[PDB]
């Protein structure tokens, strides 16, 4: 775990099409803090470090997933196969698995952001 979270995430961003956003920030993307929303409303006493651990925990086969953690299914089962296939204008929870290279899909950057970071 050696990213901290707040300290030196840029993503460079850019209020609509084209154009720089005037004002550059230096905090996380705001898709990582609901994700850390989530986490948190799954089961209290989640912080920052045990959320590093958990992420690199349940990261050994790659879907061959885990249970115990309901983000995106609707429908607890353990037999559940569908094809992962990314929408637009949507945070990415499901399809993703974060261990291996790509590229990001369907540009929705532009959103809106936190206070407590340095611009």
């Amino acid at each position: 775990s050696m990213l901290p979270t707040l300290s030196d995430t840029y993503i460079p961003q850019c209020s609509t099409d084209g154009q720089w956003r005037q004002v550059q920030c230096n905090g996380p993307p705001e898709q990582v803090f609901e994700l850390y929303q989530r986490w948190e409303a799954q089961n209290k006493g989640q912080d920052l470090t045990p959320a590093k651990l958990l992420v690199k925990i349940m990261s050994y086969r790659e879907l061959q997933d885990v249970p115990l953690a309901a983000l995106e299914g609707k429908r607890p089962q353990p037999r559940e196969n569908i094809l992962l296939e990314p929408y637009l204008f949507w945070q990415i929870l499901n399809g993703q698995l974060s261990q291996y290279p790509g590229s990001y899909s369907d540009f929705s950057t532009p959103l809106a952001h936190f206070d407590l970071r340095n611009c």
